[PDB]
């Protein structure tokens, strides 16, 4: 029987994440499902131990999956991670690519946690987007997850909180839908992208689409010249143009950041806040799945 280590039984694949495919796992013993993350040992530039490692310096904060590193059996580094239920984008689906204005600051109020939190730990995540969200299960399927720290970065040094310096970017880059405008300039990322980042996603949550999806026929590298191009000429008041302002705000607020800043996470939650509970709405954890 093939299995990882002599404990967890190897499956099919169920995804792909950042340098590496992901396959469904059974505990042989234990009976509990796992994810396992493969990534090919033939690269001069390998990835998943480093991603392993951040991991393991997150771990025990609310929201993060628990992962174990466990080095190369043959031609594959294996890292075997706590499976977590259906992504935001899986959820959307089942909602008809529709979600509540209550759905949407549910998720909001905990989306910003996570990203503080990564960012309290002295990374960046370079790589918010609807798939990278992911519900717990059980008692935890009211909490909202962040996975994946394969693009990751450290922004300033744990010792003496001093910022990586501005300059352009060196690193790979995440996806260009939820890019952040400074991204699209070739610009270092640091945590103010990330919120920015997490604002399109809302504002996808919001519309069903974003402006700069549907593209043409050309190299692909040119598809990426196409989405930067909507997105630098597409106002913040007109993307948010019929949501309430406070999609709006959030976005001028986090484009406005200075590089270096601590972003104000608690005023970016207290807009959504007070707009939530303007509407009578209670922070009860009842998405629209439920």
């Amino acid at each position: 029987e093939l299995r990882v280590g002599n404990r967890y039984r190897l499956g099919r694949k169920i995804g792909s994440g950042s340098f590496g495919d992901i396959y469904l796992g059974t505990d042989i013993a234990a009976g509990e499902e796992v994810a396992i993350k493969l990534e090919c040992v033939k690269t001069k530039h390998p990835q998943l131990h480093i991603e392993s490692k951040i991991y393991k310096m997150m771990q025990g904060g609310v929201g993060i999956p628990t992962i174990r590193w466990c080095g190369a059996e043959g031609d594959y580094n294996v890292m075997v991670m706590e499976l977590l239920g259906p992504s935001l984008e899986d959820l959307f689906n089942f909602c008809s690519r529709k979600f509540s204005l209550k759905t949407v600051l549910l998720l909001a109020d905990q989306m910003i946690s996570r990203i503080e939190y990564i960012h309290s730990k002295n990374f960046i995540h370079r790589d918010v987007k609807p798939d990278n969200f992911l519900m717990g299960l059980g008692k935890k399927g009211n909490l909202v997850y962040i996975i994946d720290f394969g693009l990751a970065k450290k922004y300033r040094d744990a010792r003496t909180h001093q910022h990586i310096p501005y300059r352009e970017n060196k690193n790979l880059t995440g996806t260009a839908c939820y890019a952040s405008i400074n991204t699209h300039l070739g610009i270092e990322q640091s945590r103010r992208d990330d919120l920015e980042s997490l604002g399109y996603v809302l504002m996808y949550f919001n519309l069903g689409s974003l402006p700069w999806q549907g593209l043409k026929a050309a190299t692909k590298r040119q598809k990426y010249e196409r989405i930067s191009e909507k997105k630098m000429s597409t106002p913040i008041e007109v993307l948010c143009k019929g949501y309430p302002s406070e999609f709006a705000t959030y976005l001028n607020f986090c484009r406005s950041l200075r590089f270096d800043d601590k972003p104000d996470y608690s005023y970016l939650r207290q807009l959504f806040r007070n707009l939530f509970h303007r509407q009578g709405f209670s922070y009860d954890y009842v998405f629209d799945w439920n």
